[PDB]
């Protein structure tokens, strides 16, 4: 309670510091859209959001939509999450009827990549999406995906499990948005909900006005923060070994969607009971490790903790790991 109220104080302290990293990745951001959008096959090319943090912070997340109208979606090998697309400028990427996500990846390589060796001033260099290096400290993946407007793929039919928590009304009003292809057969193509997952985040009480006065305060985004907090110092210190390198924030932020589906009264997130809901954050994402199963929340059949993903012996040691520190009062956080 009082060990993790003392973190999240300290973690507020790096905010006006992303003040200044975030502001220098969103420059060079604005700086490609151009170039980009003087490109005849990335015209229709936008940001997606305002506009993501992997590193909670030196890893930044960025994703350029682009509408692709008569889009065509073939499920590779019943694996739910992974795709080839078929149906325009666009015609140059595609192999064979279908789009190829290689072709189409590469070309946006080196369209970026002829344009961080023309901003002269700043050092910014290049090393499922490109990464850029600003001035030695704060890099940036930047993900390019295709919009459709189309319904949801069959796939998504059970997830999005938000009904007695959120409501059917907002479950109908969300799936009527648009749902995005990222690349990875290597032409395979990836669903992505990012957009729905941020809004889900800062919409997220059963509650309308949840957050939104004194009265009614969830630690909600609190136990999510420490969640994310929790493996990134896992990582640090599991460094010598890095065999928890495959784990990322986007596992423990699907495992928390989860607990909310959990969890759907505000009333289960009280501020006062910072400790308690932590906790039963902490416990998921150990049952999730130790039964080597998390769905995606969106697509129930794609498992994040297969074998495929991730090896069983990765999931054995951080399942170790958390154990201990879920029953010592978590030392990690001093
Ligand atoms: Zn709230």
């Amino acid at each position: 309670a009082s060990k993790l109220r003392a973190v999240l104080e300290k973690l507020k302290l790096s905010r006006d510091d992303i003040s200044t990293a975030a502001g220098m990745v969103k420059g060079v951001v604005d700086h490609l859209l151009l170039r980009l959008k003087c490109d005849s096959a990335f015209r229709g090319v936008g940001l997606l959001n305002t506009g993501e943090h992997v590193k909670i912070p030196n890893e930044f997340d960025v994703m350029f939509k682009l509408e692709v109208p008569r889009i065509q979606l073939e499920e590779y090998s019943n694996t739910r999450a992974y795709y080839f697309v078929k149906f325009n400028p666009l015609s140059q990427f595609l192999e064979g009827e279908i789009l190829s996500a290689s072709k189409m990846l590469s070309k946006f390589r080196k369209i970026i990549k002829e344009e961080i060796n023309d901003i002269k001033d700043t050092d910014v260099i290049m090393k499922p999406a490109v990464t850029l290096l600003i001035s030695e400290k704060i890099s940036v993946d930047i993900t390019l995906a295709l919009e459709s407007k189309s319904s949801w793929p069959a796939s998504t039919q059970e997830g999005l499990r938000i009904q007695n928590w959120l409501s059917a009304k907002v479950r109908k009003q969300l799936r009527l948005k648009p749902f995005y292809l990222v690349p990875k057969q290597e032409e395979t193509w990836r669903l992505s909900f990012s957009h729905i997952e941020k809004e889900i985040l800062n919409n997220h009480g059963k509650s309308k006005t949840c957050c939104e006065n004194k009265e009614e305060k969830c630690c909600r985004k609190d136990c999510l923060k420490l969640m994310k907090y929790l493996l990134e110092q896992l990582k640090e210190r599991f460094k010598d070994k890095k065999h928890l390198d495959k784990f990322s924030s986007y596992h423990v932020k699907t495992a928390f969607f989860h607990v909310c589906t959990q969890n759907p009264q505000d009333s289960q997130w009280d501020r006062k009971d910072l400790g308690l809901c932590f906790d039963n954050c902490v416990t998921y994402f150990l049952q999730c490790l130790r039964t080597e199963k998390l769905e995606n929340y969106f697509i129930p059949e794609f498992n994040l903790f297969s074998s495929n993903l991730i090896d069983k012996r990765s999931k054995e040691f951080l399942t170790k790991q958390i154990e201990y520190e879920r029953n010592n009062e978590f030392p990690v956080f001093d």
